[PDB]
RNA sequence: CGUGUUCUAAUUGAAGGUUUUAGAGCUAGAAAUAGCAAGUUAAAAUAAGGCUAGUCCGUUAUCAACUUGAAAAAGUGGCACCGAGUCGGUGCUC
DNA sequence: CAATACCTCTTCAATTAGAACACGG
DNA sequence: TTTAGGTATTG
């Protein structure tokens, strides 16, 4: 006789339980513990809080980086392996040195000096090989037999901090002039095109490829020196290519399909290769010339230092750096010295003020140095080249700093290889393993591969050719590596809806291609002059149909039919056609796309080659690796030419399907013994369809089916809760929800409810980049004109100024950056329509009223003037296709009264598919009855409401809702939503397929759902009580009912139940403190003593427990007795478990009672003495335990008080409600003398309070628009759960935290319901 | 069907940061002190660590209590009424 | 004791897959 | 992107 309606949102979970006249119920319930009280009494509605749900892309992070700093500790591993033996003859712990770098001298093993042992010769190396960089130059240069460990001591550090695989390619690099290089161009270019010749001109193709400029501009300015070249014509575009870049010359070369060319890019070498052959093998020798460039300029930016010396440039540049330090070091302080010497400790010896003492040894970024000394610079004289450097970012140079990881891994695999070619001789082993060595730089797993498990990885599905342990150099034959790759994406794939057990076929599948075509075809109708009837087009029809037609052209047309077939074959001198439209909607096109390809009709035609053709594409879909899509093509590789094969590699494919191959083909129908295929050809008589064949009792598909869906029976819920597509978070609370009805419905005797309704609610440097390519296509210098930075795009109207390029979207003129506050943003679509705040739907021009009519999207004037502007954005990706779409809508007759009607109804009816599992997992669960027919005994009532109707009515009602003063709130809607969609549907029976689950005009539609909300109120004129005119049923009462809820929302107890939580997570802060004398560090190794050697610090504790217990005190170690927490920490956990007592009795505590423990989770109650309550937090720490039922008219009273966003009221209301504000303006002293009780009776955090006090009453003066709006966010102080920082107007009030849990040792501990109802109370004395 | 955004799950890389150690500091001066020279680099751990010993796994989800289960998860607590500062009383069942 | 006041690893690359949702045709 | 438990500091 009950109803339950529930709001279920991020972090928070409301419900609530409704009489029969919309009361809420009131229920004694039992209490178990050992309190004296056996009974309370509380009511029937509520919520349960809870942290919000966490997603796992953190942890994967994590996942990815414990798997990756192994690895990388694997090549260091594999150098030793390989070294092992010759480095004993020449060493014997020249590795365990290393190994043992770390340990300080006490609890070092070997001699501490790890390089040679000896103090002496250590410091020599340091003093001639400063930096590792200054010893990679000399080993790829000198010709003298070198220490080897030494070489090792090379090569770790390449291979530990390798380069990016970005590029992947092979670089010789004799490419150090590009002048020379470009000028090669130059002439091969002219010997091919003599016609039209190119003059070098003597750029300074160095300077002007070398140069920092952006990418596109060096082509730029290279073009611009050139006599009268275009930008896109045959050289630019391989000018361009040089310089990174993915030009395209299809267009100087006309080829039908786009030739799309990257050096970088993988598939190159044959992409041109496989281009080259088609354009003549002359230019071949062109793009090599190219290439050489591209080399020798690629590297350009890492040493812009003159090649010809050093066969390692990318190792100079670093030398480089430590000169350009040491003589600005130098000079700097020299310059100190000659002005300003008395301020220079600040800059060089103390570390705490970004001095360079600072620099080198405090935790001064980069950035953070070259902005304290920008001063000083300034201020000091004789420094200014000094000052030109600092500007270039050239400065102090550190060999280690962010940028490099710009660094490919070709030059430090083209110094490992300069190294190994230097010394091999002096070295046999070098070049029996010089291949082994280069592979450990070289060697990456690909993503398809996966984790190199054995069956104990939940997340690798790579499979294994030999059991053999996986090294990189025998990679390739131990993996199975192409049927790892088909296992990389055969398990994000979907499965048949229809067939749970089949996998889907791929999109491009000729299959699903003679599938849809026969699908579309069944359903044509053709009339003559002569016939009685329009008829079915016949199985010899479709069947010459498609042999003929589809077969023949990529896409077949109505009058293609109409002559070529029919006219043709059949002789009707004209036909009506029907089924189609202008051309049939599917094609043949996979059949297509290989003709093309193999040339061999009849082979395609041909039934016994079609698993090919799906192995052909289930292999041509599924692969991304051009490489890697050969090996399966070699399988089928007898058959074809070899200019095919390498043809057929070229056009991959993308996309799946949703129909499987049993079903298209996999299934027959046991009394006709076919197939839809078979059916879909040749089905009538009548020609049934997919739909319908899947539908045909007569038929068997339905019925087989049936047993496809049912398979598996379902799964159990969490099971399915986290199957679902949405937001961590919110699946989190789906579950909670429903735990709370399986009580509520167990609460009430387990009779189930009448109705339930639910209800759900609802990039600082995304902006940034958005904007900087989005100039860059356009390339106005817009950007640089004005510049912007990271943090200040929140504010829209300064951030839509820059997508919109600092123009009038509605008015082509420019704009004024400092006043944008006189412009206004306009949102395309109106709100009215529709809510959108978003960037998608939101513009920005001066005025508002020049898109045109308020009742329209933008006006067909608009379009007119900056239709075309509209299109520098989309391709600038400044604009998006929702956004750009609805802004060139007029000319699509724009908002038809169909449009408008649509936008009203979506307001009110949740469309949102996520509410929709969550309304019928309910449904399922809620009824399991089942009645002689199939159908199903719907007994409990599902519903899903919008938040408009919840949100508005208080608006419209006086039930105002201000989130702040209580956590309360959040239980009052899901009551409001409960009667709600009660009373809405025992109103309108006719509207339950839309508000309940299971199974122009427009104009009329509108007025329907606008105004459907009216029968509540008294005026808009209505009678007072409201009736189904059907079934003469009452639903309302606008006197008894209204009072009714205003007893309701003022209840002074509601049940509010912080979930209790054990904590997870990482053990401690990640970073590493230094060594200190505390017990607090935790050694971040088990032989490492922080006091030793620096540690953790700052551990979080998955649950505390409580141990009455005794330690001993003082020399006697007389034992005393104690009961305090001890936090368990999430490192330690695991530890607990195994067994308690020894744990516990290894802190110390002894003779522990084993009985007491209990366990304590994050968020748990005590309630001692006055009422004051309080939540555990930490092991050292509580938190506010209580909430304000604040009398309503206080909460009213508020809200109005706080005048958001000033008035949107209609005009004659507004009037109403002010002089109540003042009427009842003394209200204000009463909301603090609210505040001001209770916090004295259960905050009880007093030395604050006054401090509050003072600030209100000073401020009495001010208006209360400013006073009103403040009080609210004094009710902070007042919270349930744990303190933050608040202020009011210009007073900040810290926060008083709970610093000790001693207070709840002998107090009552409340384990409490999933909702709050029942309990079970511990009196803690003993 | 086409397209596009957004968000989620997985995999495979790069660059910094941090932490002890190694880069013979000197000149005075009995000493705290005070004069100047030096600084740019490397090694190593990078969740403690687990057994299934993999170039594997190790921060998501799920969690009142009590009886019971390995775990999953099943089983446990009268009803009415009048009233309201976090449930208080009444009558009834019991 | 419990009042104040500081601290909290970061920023980039590449590849697949699928909902969900909103424009067009 | 800011909270809210851990840390040692000062009165």
């Amino acid at each position: 006789k009950y109803s339950i309606g529930l709001a279920i949102g991020t972090n928070s979970v409301g419900w609530a339980v409704i009489t029969d006249e919309y009361k809420v119920p009131s229920k004694k319930f039992k209490v178990l513990g050992n309190t004296d009280r056996h009974s309370i009494k509380k009511n029937l509605i509520g919520a349960l809080l809870f942290d919000s749900g966490e997603t796992a892309e953190a942890t994967r992070l994590k996942r990815t980086a414990r798997r990756r700093y192994t690895r990388r500790k694997n090549r260091i591993c594999y150098l030793q392996e390989i070294f092992s033996n010759e480095m004993a003859k020449v060493d014997d712990s020249f590795f365990h040195r290393l190994e043992e770098s770390f340990l300080v001298e006490e609890d070092k093993k070997h001699e501490r000096h790890p390089i040679f042992g000896n103090i002496v010769d250590e410091v020599a190396y340091h003093e001639k090989y400063p930096t590792i960089y200054h010893l990679r130059k000399k080993l790829v240069d000198s010709t003298d037999k070198a220490d080897l460990r030494l070489i090792y001591l090379a090569l770790a550090h390449m291979i530990k901090f390798r380069g990016h695989f970005l590029i992947e390619g092979d670089l010789n690099p004799d490419n150090s002039d590009v002048d020379k290089l470009f000028i090669q161009l130059v002439q091969t270019y002219n010997q091919l095109f003599e016609e039209n010749p190119i003059n070098a001109s003597g750029v300074d193709a160095k300077a002007i490829l070398s140069a920092r400029l952006s990418k596109s501009r060096r082509l730029e300015n290279l073009i611009a020196q050139l006599p009268g070249e275009k930008k896109n014509g045959l050289f630019g575009n391989l000018i361009a290519l040089s310089l990174g870049l993915t030009p395209n010359f299809k267009s100087n070369f006309d080829l039908a399909e786009d030739a799309k060319l990257q050096l970088s890019k993988d598939t190159y070498d044959d992409d041109l290769d496989n281009l080259l052959a088609q354009i003549g093998d002359q230019y071949a020798d062109l793009f090599l010339a190219a290439k050489n460039l591209s080399d020798a300029i690629l590297l350009s930016d890492i040493l812009r230092v003159n090649t010809e010396i050093t066969k390692a440039p990318l190792s100079a540049s670093m030398i480089k750096r430590y000169d350009e330090h040491h003589q600005d070091l130098t000079l700097l302080k020299a310059l100190v010295r000659q002005q300003l010497p008395e301020k220079y400790k600040e800059i060089f010896f103390d570390q705490s003020k970004n001095g360079y003492a600072g620099y080198i040894d405090g935790g001064a970024s980069q950035e953070e140095f070259y902005k304290f000394i920008k001063p000083i610079l300034e201020k000091m004289d004789g420094t200014e080249e000094l000052l030109v450097k600092l500007n270039r970012e050239d400065l102090l140079r550190k060999q280690r700093t962010f940028d490099n990881g710009s660094i490919p891994h070709q030059i430090h695999l083209g110094e490992l290889h300069a190294i190994l070619r230097r010394q091999e001789d002096f070295y046999p082993f070098l070049k029996d393993n010089r291949e082994k060595i280069e592979k450990i730089l070289t060697f990456r797993i690909p993503y398809y591969v996966g984790p190199l498990a054995r069956g104990n990885s939940r997340f690798a599905w790579m499979t294994r050719k030999s059991e053999e342990t996986i090294t990189p150099w025998n990679f390739e034959e131990v993996v199975d590596k192409g049927a790892s790759a088909q296992s990389f994406i055969e398990r994000m794939t979907n499965f048949d809806k229809n067939l749970p057990n089949e996998k889907v076929l791929p999109k491009h599948s000729l299959l699903y291609e003679y599938f849809t075509v026969y699908n579309e075809l069944t359903k044509v109708k053709y009339v003559t002059e002569g016939m009685r009837k329009p008829a079915f087009l016949s199985g010899e029809q479709k069947k010459a149909i498609v042999d003929l037609l589809f077969k023949t052209n990529r896409k077949v047309t109505v009058k293609q039919l109409k002559e070529d077939y029919f006219k043709k074959i059949e002789c009707f001198d004209s036909v009506e056609i029907s089924g189609v439209e202008d051309r049939f909607n599917a094609s043949l096109g996979t059949y297509h796309d290989l003709l093309k390809i193999i040339k061999d009709k009849d082979f395609l035609d041909n039934e016994e080659n079609e698993d090919i053709l799906e192995d052909i594409v289930l292999t041509l879909t599924l692969f991304e690796d051009r490489e890697m899509i050969e090996e399966r093509l070699k399988t089928y590789a007898h058959l074809f030419d070899d200019k095919v094969m390498k043809q057929l590699k070229r056009r991959r494919y993308t996309g799946w399907g949703r129909l499987s191959r049993k079903l298209i083909n996999g299934i027959r129908d046991k009394q006709s013994g076919k197939t839809i295929l078979d059916f879909l050809k040749s089905d009538g008589f009548a020609n049934r369809n997919f739909m319908q064949l899947i539908h045909d009792d007569s038929l068997t598909f339905k019925e087989d089916i049936q047993k496809a869906q049912v398979s598996g029976q379902g799964d159990s819920l969490h099971e399915h809760i986290a199957n679902l597509a949405g937001s961590p978070a919110i699946k989190k609370g789906i579950l909670q929800t429903v735990k709370v009805v399986d009580e509520l419905v167990k609460v009430m005797g387990r009779h189930k409810p009448e109705n339930i309704v639910i209800e759900m609610a609802r990039n600082s440097r995304e902006r940034m980049k958005r904007i900087e390519e989005g100039i860059k296509e356009l390339g106005s210098q817009i950007l640089k004109e004005h510049p912007v930075e990271n943090t200040q795009l929140q504010n829209e109207k300064l951030y839509l100024y820059y997508l919109q390029n600092g123009r009038d979207m509605y008015v082509d003129q420019e704009l004024d950056i400092n006043r944008l506050s006189d412009y206004d943003v306009d949102a395309i679509v109106p709100q009215s329509f529709l809510k959108d705040d978003s960037i998608d739907n939101k513009v920005l021009t001066r005025s508002d009223k020049n898109r045109g009519k308020s009742d329209n999207v933008p006006s067909e004037e608009v379009v007119k003037k900056m239709k075309n502007y509209w299109r520098q954005l989309l391709n600038a990706k400044l604009i998006t296709q929702r956004k750009f779409d609805n802004l060139t809508k007029a000319e699509r007759g724009g908002l038809s009264e169909l449009d408008k009607a649509g936008f009203i109804k979506r307001q009110l009816v949740e469309t949102r598919q996520i509410t929709k599992h969550v309304a019928q997992i309910l449904d399922s669960r809620m009824n399991t009855k089942y009645d002689e027919n199939d159908k199903l005994i719907r007994e409990v009532k599902v519903i899903t409401l919008k938040s408009k109707l919840v949100s508005d009515f208080r608006k419209d009602f006086q039930f105002y809702k201000v989130r702040e003063i209580n956590n309360y709130h959040h239980a009052h809607d899901a009551y409001l939503n409960a009667v709600v969609g009660t009373a809405l549907i025992k109103k309108y029976p006719k509207l339950e397929s839309e508000f309940v689950y299971g199974d122009g005009k427009a104009t009329a539609k509108y007025f329907f759902y606008s105004n459907i909300m009216n029968f509540f109120k008294t005026e808009i004129k209505r009678p007072l009580i409201e009736t189904n005119g059907e079934t003469g049923e009452i639903v309302w009462d606008k006197g008894r009912d209204f009072a009714t809820v205003r007893k309701v929302l003022s209840m002074p107890q509601v049940n509010i139940v912080k979930k209790t939580e054990v904590q997870t997570g990482g053990f401690s802060k990640e970073s590493i403190l230094p060594k200190r004398n505390s017990d607090k560090l935790i050694a971040r190794k088990k032989d490492w003593d922080p006091k030793k050697y620096g540690g953790f610090d700052s551990p979080t504790v998955a649950y505390s427990v409580l141990v009455v217990a005794k330690v001993e005190k003082g020399k006697s170690k007389k034992l005393k007795s104690v009961k305090e927490l001890l936090g368990i920490t999430i490192m330690e956990r695991s530890s607990f478990e195994k067994n308690p007592i020894d744990f516990l009795e290894a802190k110390g505590y002894k003779e522990v009672k084993k009985d007491l423990i209990i366990k304590l989770p994050k968020y748990s109650l005590f309630e001692l003495e006055n009422g004051r309550k309080r939540m555990l937090a930490s092991a050292g720490e509580l938190q506010k335990g209580n909430e304000l039922a604040l009398p309503s008219k206080y909460v009213n009273f508020l809200y109005l008080a706080s005048h958001y966003e000033k008035l949107k009221g209609s005009p004659e209301d507004n009037e109403q409600k002010q002089l109540f504000v003042e009427q009842h303006k003394h209200y204000l002293d009463e909301i603090i003398e609210q505040i001001s009780e209770f916090s004295k009776r259960v905050i009880l955090a007093d030395a604050n309070l006054d401090k509050v006090l003072s600030a209100y009453n000073k401020h009495r003066d001010k208006p209360i628009r400013e006073q009103a709006e403040n009080i609210i966010h004094l009710f902070t102080l007042t919270n349930l759960g744990a303190p933050a920082a608040f202020k009011y107007f210009d007073t900040t009030i810290d926060r008083k935290r709970y610093t000790s849990t001693k207070e709840v040792l002998d107090a009552t501990l409340i384990h409490q319901s999933i909702t709050g109802l029942y309990e079970t109370r511990i009196d803690l004395s003993q």
